[PDB]
């Protein structure tokens, strides 16, 4: 740096892009060691950099992916020159007008710590800190990084602001979709023979209604079997995820019957109207913040139901289409409709059959039905060793680890969701005019020490 | 419960309180056998797993008798030609006896429409088969972390 | 403790049967470690390592 030929720029990229506080980053591993002195040479050289330039900070060059290196450490999943950018406090008082941390007043035992948003709540910019903690690292470090000390109370900002608003408005907008179908059921024709011409205006406006009913079941069922390929109980437990898709389920299965001419649709119709506003009663918890470990439990619960529900009815659709496949003489093709009608019943045991009759060949129909006993009887087990399987081990650690993440995954959903115009209202911290004026965070401490 | 059902009973003038009425008698004679355990001051685990024991089953009867009262009295609404007054008892009490499987029923045809009584029968054991699931995930997500 | 240790044993348990069902002539293509000519050559196994300490 300083020297009698020529000097070396420190704001200095390289092919990609890097300064000198990136590659710092980058060989930060987070050891015993290397996270001593990455901390020394990253206040040195801030100092140095502001000694010899005093207009612009090494901070502010950003990269070809325009990243700062406190942008860079949450991606490659550092935490020790994560906490030492964040924790700065220099005391050169030249380079001043960078630190990050300040003290505010320490009237005896309460320390008034002061922290900047400078980048970790970016309003009205690109792309913050917090984002890439939460949407785009992908290191396993992310539970402890945002065990850091802001953003532990940043996150308890935008909670108690938004949490209790967004949650009340979707207790409302469910209570509208049950209050749509709710005159979809009671005004109904009802002659027998569906569907009907959709020529009266009075009955117009319900029709609008199963648009808005069918369409709401149809996104979340093809959300969610697209989510299993590629249990929020922050509002609502994960109980409820599975009964509202019992209900999702039941909505287009009403849909089709009719359509398809059978007038017993109306039985369906009002049967998941019944659980909707019986779905209302987990609405009654509240909020929760404090995590349990049935949480993640509660995800494969619904993991493997719904894959239990499908390797059935394939099951049964395959069997069935199997014996269809037996009759060479014709054979009819309304068989296929008596074999599936036949087969339902002999799960349920409601001997209440057409075709199959098990006096005919009773050593073949017990053997195949004592073995269907077993396969149904260790895919329930699965379950269970599933679960004992998992509440041993690392569940201890897990489970406060996710249910950590998931509530700042969830608080960032709904920041998205808010508009431009509405997102500076409620913004967490002030105005604090330190220097020769920044959006900082106020954080009070309790110290008995330092005398 | 069961002695203030029996209370209504008599009541409604229905003669056929005596077989409940002396069957809470039966148990809370047999109910006397946990007297026999004395006093306990060691404390296990299992005692605050019945509190939630009792805290789900109590909600699992009132999901269900709501369920049960709430789906009788949807289908006397579909009912538009004149039903009767006395039909809401006959969907009720044909009602109660799919979910044990009596098979005495009064109404319910199940050769008329078996192919919608199937699928919704085949939905009841899912919601019910979860809602027991419900049960040993609260008392598997119990025994783990802070139990001890 | 033991489902850490049988799961690290199957695992090399499978992969040694896998080794025995190959012949003799796919057994040498496949082979790990490299030629390093050391002393006055053997087939060694390149190992990284980093450490902070030893200076």
């Amino acid at each position: 740096t300083e020297n009698a030929h020529k000097k070396a720029d420190i704001r200095r990229q390289d092919s990609r892009g890097n300064t000198v506080l990136h590659a710092l980053v980058a060989i930060a591993d987070n050891t015993r060691e290397n996270t001593k002195f990455v901390t020394k040479v990253y206040d040195l050289l801030v100092i140095k950099c502001v000694k010899l330039y005093p207009d612009s900070s090494l901070e502010a060059i950003f990269n070809n992916d325009s990243m700062s290196p406190l942008m860079m450490a949450a991606k490659l999943g550092k935490i020790g020159i994560f906490q030492h950018i964040i924790r700065l406090e220099i005391k050169d008082e030249e380079a001043r007008h960078l630190s990050r941390k300040f003290r505010d007043w320490a009237y005896g035992p309460v320390y008034s710590s002061l922290y900047d948003l400078s980048m970790l709540d970016t309003c009205g910019e690109e792309v913050s800190v917090l984002e890439i903690l939460v949407y785009n690292s992908k290191v396993e470090n992310r539970h402890e990084m945002l065990a850091v000390e802001p953003i532990n109370e940043l996150l308890r900002d935008k909670w108690q602001k938004f949490g209790a608003v967004s949650f009340y408005i979707s207790v409302v907008s469910y209570l509208i979709a049950m209050i749509i179908f709710t005159l979809i059921a009671y005004y109904r024709p009802m002659d027998g023979t569906p569907p009907y011409p959709y020529r009266t205006t009075m009955d117009y406006m319900r029709l609008a209604g199963e648009i808005v009913t069918l369409l709401t079941g149809v996104v979340f069922f093809i959300t969610n079997i697209k989510d299993l390929f590629m249990v929020n109980s922050l509002f609502i437990d994960g109980s409820f995820q599975l009964l509202y898709f019992i209900y999702s389920v039941l909505v287009i299965i009403t849909a089709v019957l009719y359509l398809v001419g059978i007038e017993s649709y109306l039985a369906v119709m009002v049967f998941a109207l019944v659980l909707g506003w019986m779905n209302a009663l987990y609405f009654t918890r509240g909020l929760k913040l404090t995590g349990t470990y049935s949480i993640m439990l509660q995800k494969i619960l619904f993991k493997d139901l719904f894959r239990f529900l499908l390797v059935y009815l394939l099951f049964m659709i395959g069997y069935a289409s199997a014996l269809v496949s037996l009759l060479n003489p014709c054979r009819d093709s309304s068989t296929f409709s008596k074999f599936l009608l036949d087969l339902f019943k002999l799960t349920i045991g409601m001997g209440d059959l057409e075709m199959i009759n098990s006096a005919k060949y009773p050593a073949v129909f017990i053997i195949l039905l004592v073995t269907y006993i077993i396969l149904t009887f260790v895919l329930l087990l699965n379950m269970l060793i599933a679960l004992m399987g998992e509440t041993v081990g690392q569940v201890s650690k897990e489970s406060k680890q996710i249910w950590k993440l998931q509530w700042a995954t969830t608080i960032l959903d709904i920041e998205r969701s808010f508009p431009v115009c509405m997102r500076k209202a409620f913004r967490s911290g002030e105005m604090v005019t330190v220097g020769k004026r920044r959006w900082c965070f106020r954080v009070d401490e309790v110290n008995w020490s330092h005398w």
